[PDB]
RNA sequence: GAUCUUCGGAUCACUUUGGUCAAAUUGAAACGAUACAGAGAAGAUUAGCAUGGCCCCUGCACAAGGAUGACACUGCGACAUUGAGAGAAAAC
């Protein structure tokens, strides 16, 4: 019944190259490719964050709107932008 | 707010948001490699052009290529049974 506090103060940024020999990035379809295939089930890297109700859930600006959607990214844990 | 008007007001303008979809593991494709076989025509080596379509790939192409591109190329019963004999059964 207190407002909704952020999680992660930073933004998660984008920079990785995989298998740093043989991968090259393709444009058209946003992912590295080349490379050996690799276990399909081999990527799933542990996540970092996590996050439970008791502690963050609160309240914010889409409280107000009837057909709100919930966040995509406090259920993940990383909604960076609190009650706003 | 600007313009007049006579301090009543009139003019002038008047409803955005191109959305494969919210900051990239779990809704834009298609696979590397290793291990197995491992290159059409009835001996052997080998030119090709076709036929068929829920197979495509390269190509601007209704050219032409990709192993003649590849796969496929078979096969069965609207047979009426009587022709006869034998042992049985039921029957000339
Ligand atoms: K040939
Ligand atoms: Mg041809
Ligand atoms: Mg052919």
């Amino acid at each position: 019944k207190q407002p909704a506090r952020k999680q992660i103060e930073t933004r998660p940024e984008y920079e990785m190259e995989p298998e740093q020999p043989g991968q090259v990035y393709n444009l058209w379809y946003n992912k590295w490719s080349g490379g050996m295939r690799q276990d399909p089930l081999k990527s799933q890297v542990k996540s970092e964050t996590r996050c439970v109700i008791s502690r963050d859930s609160g309240y914010t600006k889409a409280d107000k709107n009837p057909g709100s959607f919930f966040c995509l990214y406090f259920a993940r844990g990383m909604c960076s932008e609190g009650s706003k």
